[PDB]
């Protein structure tokens, strides 16, 4: 499981691209707010493991390689907890 | 330019996993409703090109390779138009 408060603190770096509310403001960055928690965890692990390529995947990989598995769990719990609409 | 209507019709083969409204029930299948359209197109092209690996990506890769680029544009348009909340 993840710590939502810890996830929210860690999300400060993520906000620049995915929005302060998990809703992106740029069309090429995905919304994360209210996404399935387990899927968020799987996606983060894939970026961290260099398993996602193409388009802007390298940009996101650069943002995931330095995350611990606990950071990943916290971040996913936090984003999943946000309302998908805001 | 994706046709929402054509996308909605093509979506019947997607609904079993991603939900009829773009919100899934299975916690490892991501929600698609209200996601950024350009991102939806990029993610689909990535699966179609074998660019996403790890976890359950092979499952989605199997569902994307039979999609034409027009199908991808229509599907992204459709899902992006759906309300993120339902
Ligand atoms: C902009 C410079 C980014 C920063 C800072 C972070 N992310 Fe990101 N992320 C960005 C892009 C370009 C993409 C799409 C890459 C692709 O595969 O085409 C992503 C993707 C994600 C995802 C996947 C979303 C999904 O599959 O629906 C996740 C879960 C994600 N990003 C999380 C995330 C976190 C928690 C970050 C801070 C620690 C973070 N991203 C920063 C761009 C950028
Ligand atoms: C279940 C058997 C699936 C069917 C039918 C379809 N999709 Fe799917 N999709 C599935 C999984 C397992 C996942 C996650 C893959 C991973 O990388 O872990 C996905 C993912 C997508 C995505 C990526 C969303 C994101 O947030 O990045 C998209 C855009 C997507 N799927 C679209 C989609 C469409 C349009 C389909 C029908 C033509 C389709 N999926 C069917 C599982 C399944």
């Amino acid at each position: 499981a993840g710590d939502i408060e810890a996830g929210k603190a860690k999300a400060a770096v993520c906000a620049a691209c995915h929005g302060q509310n998990g809703i992106s403001q740029v069309p090429i960055y995905p919304n994360l707010a209210g996404q399935k928690e387990q899927y968020l965890v799987a996606a983060l692990k894939a970026y961290k493991a260099g398993q996602r390529q193409g388009g802007q995947a390298p940009v996101m990989q650069g943002q995931a390689t330095a995350l611990s598995d606990a950071d990943i769990a916290n971040l996913a719990a936090y984003y999943a907890s946000n309302p998908a609409a805001a």
